[PDB]
């Protein structure tokens, strides 16, 4: 049995790769995962980055066991010496910190590589499919995270969480305390169990912390989920492809959320320029502000168009102000004159 091993920078069990190296899918294989892992550990540890001949990493023969073993042996020797350095006065790498954005992208790729065996069985009806998460949705999610600035008072739910990528990313990147994903379909929920196991393993391998999270199987339209959605502070829902009946039902669930509750989605649930009046009083735009977030630069979905998400914030002052105006005869005449102009 031939194999390649990479030591963990924090003394977790080593990553073991059999030879011949696995192919994970059409653009990802274990040889390049090994090279990228070494690169990302170098970003975590300056002394390792100094010791490695950094531009040579690309010049190894990924088809030669002897070449690849040479690279891994060089990394492993460097890790041993860094662990010795840390037994001295030098301070060890800080533990229990969150991964940088670049490291997190890599970790999520590596989780996906090890977890998802038949990518064809996935229902690629969203703007981007899970196969390209790192180049596309990952950056949309990262931008969203920086915009919404969640705190430890928040509770995050991904409705229709697929193989779990959004939940893993957000749980690794935010001070939010609790993170849930719920997914109805058997195949992605099955893959999500492996993703969960591998993410926890790799995060410990790199010495990085994530917040608490749970990936479940379920129907987000069930009665149990009504109460749960009502008590969620941030919802993510990739509703781009959902039919009118599903979006209608979701709207009814969001109408129970608390003030300041937020929903990020791939298709808006209300017009961006809602103007409340007598005929539209029961519509969801009466209780939320809706804005389009900055799009992802440099990619297009299979529609051929740029992609962006939509942020909805529960805000009942829209409705409060409308009723206060109705009360005042002057303002009521002016509202009727503006609707008719
Ligand atoms: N009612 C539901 N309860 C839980 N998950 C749901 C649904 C429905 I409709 C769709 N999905 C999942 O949503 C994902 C697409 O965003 C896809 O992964 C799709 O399977
Ligand atoms: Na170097």
């Amino acid at each position: 049995k031939l194999e390649l091993r990479l030591k963990s920078p924090v003394g977790a069990e080593p990553a073991v790769y059999p030879w011949p190296l696995p192919v994970y899918d059409k653009h990802h294989d274990a040889a390049h995962e090994i090279i990228e892992t070494i690169r990302w550990v170098c970003e975590e540890i300056p002394d390792l980055k100094l010791a490695m001949e950094n531009y040579v990493l690309i010049d190894y023969d990924t088809k030669s066991f002897e070449s690849m073993q040479r690279l891994c042996d060089k990394y492993n020797r460097a890790i041993d010496s860094i662990h010795q350095l840390w037994k001295g006065t030098t301070q060890p790498m800080k533990l229990n910190t969150r991964p940088s954005t670049g490291l997190l992208r890599h970790i999520l790729q590596q989780v996906y590589n090890h977890s998802v065996t038949d990518p064809e069985k996935l229902n690629n009806y969203e703007p981007f499919s899970p196969e390209v998460y790192g180049e596309t949705s990952f950056d949309l999610v990262a931008q969203m995270i920086d915009e919404i600035k969640m705190t430890d008072d928040d509770l995050f739910v991904d409705l229709g969480s697929g193989v779990g990528q959004v939940v893993l990313q957000v749980a690794a990147a935010t001070n939010c305390k609790h993170h849930y994903g719920v997914e109805k379909a058997d195949i992605p929920a099955k893959y999500a169990e492996t993703m969960d196991r591998e993410f926890r393993k790799w995060m410990k391998w790199y010495g990085k912390k994530h917040a608490e999270y749970t990936l479940e199987r379920g129907d987000f339209l069930s009665e149990e989920w009504r109460e749960r959605i009502a008590n969620t502070s941030v919802i993510f829902v990739n509703n781009f492809a959902f039919g009118p009946e599903v979006d209608h039902q979701l709207k009814e669930r969001f109408a129970n959320m608390k003030e300041g509750g937020r929903i990020v989605s791939s298709k808006p649930f209300a017009p961006l320029n809602f103007r409340i009046n007598s005929r539209n009083l029961s519509d969801i735009g009466t209780i939320m502000r809706v804005v389009e977030l900055s799009p992802l630069k440099g990619s297009v979905s299979w529609t051929g168009k740029p992609v962006s998400y939509y942020l909805h914030t529960i805000d009942r002052t829209i409705l409060e102000n409308y009723f206060s105006s109705l009360k005042n005869p002057k303002l009521r005449e002016e509202q009727e004159a503006a609707r008719r102009r």
